[PDB]
């Protein structure tokens, strides 16, 4: 782990700041899913819904130069959003001027399956991933679940 | 500049997490002082405020080893804070990002300079540094549409 590698294990501070100040070029975000889906009892409780509510799932990445930096996966619940922001769906949110906290639930060091593996397209197979909360009005606005691969940073 | 430095200068995240992270060594945080001012007219439209109205003025250093890895300005306007966050503060040794935390405070920011320099005789003595460059920042922590709390944070180069 070299001194990014330990930053980015943990940080509450947003990830495509960190990507932009290491490669000192503009995060490009390609959508990969974007599905509503209806929470499960497991989804409910870390969302704090009921479970049936819809909730909207994204699968990302996060480019920069030309390479994937992260891989991103959200849960959003159609529930709490506000009506202009429900049509949009980071820059939501600078947009509208969300306040809000972030709860770093876990991260962690790990291989890294072979279909992640292969997907990001790197070699060294470890990857940094965490967890987090996006708290807004005293509830769970947006679940992340963030994928970083080591051999980039 | 290196990575860490440009990191040091978009950041929104905790800087004593970055300090410990790139040292690998626990950060120190010293209150060099907490006083009590009044706002003069350039404070005042700073924060949003009352000419006159109380500020809580803190001056901190975070330390990893003995060496200062950053100083930090803060000025917070009493009247924006509920009773325990405010007595959080008046505490002194409690951070601020902490006293946050504790209190579930919601908020965004607004960056108001981000900069290389450029550090005065003072403050490089103050530092300890060779190499006089120094990041320096400035934000405002808005929450409930208002100034929280305005912060000026000073990271010397050399040590990153």
């Amino acid at each position: 782990l070299n001194a990014i590698h330990r930053i980015l294990m943990t940080t509450d501070g947003s990830i495509t700041a960190i990507i932009e100040a290491v490669t000192q070029k503009k995060v490009e975000v390609e959508t990969l899913e974007q599905k509503i889906i209806r929470a499960d009892r497991e989804l409910a409780e870390l969302l704090e819904i009921d479970e049936g509510d819809e909730v909207n799932y994204r699968v990302v990445y996060l480019r920069a130069n030309g390479e994937i930096y992260a891989k991103a996966i959200s849960f959003t619940p159609l529930k709490r959003l506000e009506n202009s922001f429900r049509e949009d769906l980071g820059k939501i949110m600078r947009k509208h001027n969300i306040e809000a906290r972030r709860e770093i639930r876990w991260s962690r060091v790990e291989e890294a399956d072979l279909a992640l593996a292969k997907e990001l397209g790197i070699a060294d197979r470890r990857v940094i991933s965490r967890n987090y909360n996006i708290i807004h009005r005293g509830k769970v606005l947006i679940n992340i679940t963030e994928f970083f691969p080591m051999e980039r940073f």
